[PDB]
């Protein structure tokens, strides 16, 4: 009876942790979309902690975790001292690109546009910090012809403020990513914890 | 409409965070009661993070936070390098004693027994580490006559393994605290998130 009770309790804790992960993902998406930097930081810390208390993951929960990790790396895209992988050479935007290619999602036009904007900016952020040799190394790791050769020419000329980086800017990458985040927000707005909390708030109006 | 929606969303996030705090407190109590050291550590990290995302606290939520903080200091009672207060001189058991005296709860016989056991052990843990001068300083900060004079005599004799510390031992303090934790477990087992999760598990049996 003691082991049977402990077992049912552990199963209930796993159910509640899954509900907490979905809610925290929704809150993280909304903070990213709104540009609420401090709320994003605190929500990320909460999400990471809840994830460490989870063991079995369904395919849906792994996709949710990948979305949280992807937005965290994009938020840190210009923080070149942040090490997100065991290989210390991988920059934050290169780490976001790896997760973007692993998520079980449709490869629609928006998917490829975000992918190519992260590739251009992974090089651009190195150039803007005067890290010319690092830009060439990020280029080799990513690329792994017309798009490729324009980028290599810009790296070799050390043209940091090139007009190419203004046409495919960091702001344009953020805006395209926010369009994708809006779809995730619509999909997760109906998850258990947010629905129950919204019902309580509405009943008091 | 944009500010009105943002407002309702923030209210719903506060409701869900309150439900998460109660659930995490219940899980932390159960890990402490069971002696599941690693689960206690991970649950504490999750609790701390959720608490940083909360702003307005009801009297009930402040009591819940005090219970989490109290068990954390008791779990760290023998870690004399842990600094829980801005005043670096305060030891973990002295910090647990301060919280124990601040919780809005009945001062029954069990309350006073736990209080006195934490006082004896706050000195005992210093003696057992050979920190005789620190034991005298903890004594002065706490005490703050027959109980008092026996303790001062033991500190002055440097009688670390005194039979007094075996009669009012660290294990006896932990057991009395676990009795109190069982009452908190019964009280919080009916909170929203645990009840809903338990209903899901049961419906699959
Ligand atoms: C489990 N990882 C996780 C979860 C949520 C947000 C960020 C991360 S991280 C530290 O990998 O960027
Ligand atoms: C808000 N503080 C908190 C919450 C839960 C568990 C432990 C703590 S602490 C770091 O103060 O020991
Ligand atoms: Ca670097
Ligand atoms: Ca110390």
């Amino acid at each position: 009876e003691e082991e049977e009770d402990a077992g049912l309790v552990a199963e209930a804790e796993a159910v509640a942790a899954g509900w907490m992960l979905d809610f925290l993902c929704l809150s993280l998406c909304r903070a990213f979309r709104d540009g609420r930097s401090e709320d994003f930081r605190r929500t990320r810390n909460s999400a990471e902690a809840i994830i460490h208390g989870l063991s079995s993951l369904t395919a849906c929960q792994l996709r949710t975790i990948y979305i949280c990790q992807f937005l965290t790396r994009i938020a840190a895209g210009k923080t070149l001292d942040a090490q997100f992988e065991n290989d210390e050479r991988i920059t934050p935007l290169e780490s976001a690109l790896m997760i973007w290619g692993s998520i079980e999602k449709e490869h629609d036009k928006l998917h490829e546009e975000i992918q190519n904007l992260i590739k251009i900016q992974a090089i651009a952020v190195c150039m803007e910090n005067g890290n010319f040799k690092e830009a060439e190394e990020v280029f080799e790791r990513i690329f792994g012809m017309p798009f490729k050769s324009k980028l290599l020419m810009i790296i070799s000329q050390k043209d940091t403020f090139h007009s190419f980086f203004q046409h495919f800017s960091y702001n344009h990458m953020m805006e395209k990513i926010k369009s994708y985040v809006n779809y995730v927000l619509s999909e997760k707005s109906s998850t258990f914890l947010m629905k129950a909390a919204a019902k309580v708030v509405e009943s008091k109006r």
